[PDB]
């Protein structure tokens, strides 16, 4: 429906912009637009429907490559890759070999609470984002009953309680936009690596997820 | 398609066996709704009713007056399903303001919780419990598995992997002479018994938990 894809297109022209003029090496990263067949064969594969805002993605970037790099990709989301396709459907089959594995893990929980499954894996949870450490960024297809379709949520290795840090794919991507434009970043000389701080408060260095975290319980606490 | 046929198929034997076995029943089965009418009730509950359910609207608009089809159960009319839904929808929001043990068989197919907005009430017993499609299934569940939820349903079963399997499963139990009429001294209220073993009059509810046990029970040996 009308529900977050003007936000991605709006969230893709100021990313695409800011990469190119701070930092072109990230920028080369982003990869050319999947086609519409591409999608219908990942939808085919997974047995899924992409929620709008996400297919809208696909279609302007179908994530990050970057072929002559030694090192590893650089991810865009302050060191979080954004996933090609081909990946997405890879690791969505991966998870859902977890959660087949689990029915044949301590307290999982949810912020807001029963927002999202209190459960390890789930194969309606779509992952876009990558830490290539067992953790996501992604979507939820079968929300928890105070959740909402096609929220995006964390989950993965590392993360027992799962967040809610956006309502859609379009509100996620523009928040982090808001972000490089509010100059909520430093780059590390080994154009160099994209990392978090928040300037207004002269913050520290802080990990991505750390942020998004404390954003969700923040949000959730003042509209409790 | 998956269960369409089964519904089509479904309709026919129930149409016909009411007409010659029930005539009072026969007449309660509404005219099909419109793709309208369905589409009006799409955007005011905001989901994608399954194929399957589509296909039964399109048959019959629920019953109107009604001693209910399924063995005294009535098929809701669309208006139903969609104040039902509401109405559900709001007691999930209340138990998020303020927050018995809820499970599934099998387990972690259903979520374990008193109300989800994604279940689609299909069937009542007038009395706060349902037979619906579950759009937002747990990890080892089904998109569009047919599950019992309301008052009485602290254990929720998924009894059908769609509502063409589940209303296949009904016509099948008329065919195979599983009834009983009940005359009030009117063709009279529609009952169930199991005719091969010759058994007592049984709670339709009580028989479609005992099949999703039975036929889970007989499931688990088979892991590969």
């Amino acid at each position: 429906s009308n529900d977050g894809v003007s936000e991605t297109l709006l969230a893709w022209r100021h990313i695409d912009f800011w990469t190119s003029e701070h930092n072109p090496d990230l920028n080369a990263t982003l990869s050319d637009p999947c086609t519409q067949n591409d999608i219908t064969h990942a939808e085919e594969d997974l047995e899924v429907s992409f929620p709008n805002p996400v297919k809208a993605s696909f279609k302007i970037h179908d994530g990050q490559e970057d072929l002559e790099s030694m090192t590893g990709t650089s991810g865009l989301f302050y060191g979080f890759q954004l996933m090609t396709l081909d990946q997405v459907v890879a690791m969505t089959q991966a998870w859902r070999n977890v959660a087949k594995n689990l029915n044949k893990i301590p307290d999982q929980k949810s912020i807001p609470p029963n927002a999202v499954q209190p459960v390890y894996a789930h194969p309606a949870w779509i992952p876009l984002i990558t830490d290539n450490a067992g953790n996501h960024i992604g979507v939820d297809l079968a929300p928890g009953p105070n959740g909402k379709y096609a929220q995006i949520i964390t989950f993965g290795r590392d993360f027992d309680t799962k967040f809610v840090i956006a309502e859609n794919w379009g509100e996620f991507l523009l928040s982090f936009a808001n972000d490089l434009e509010a100059g909520n970043w430093y780059l590390v000389d080994d154009d160099g690596e994209l990392v978090f701080r928040d300037k207004k408060s002269n913050g520290p260095i802080q990990d991505y997820f750390e942020v998004l975290k404390r954003r969700t319980w923040i949000k959730y606490q003042l509209e409790r």
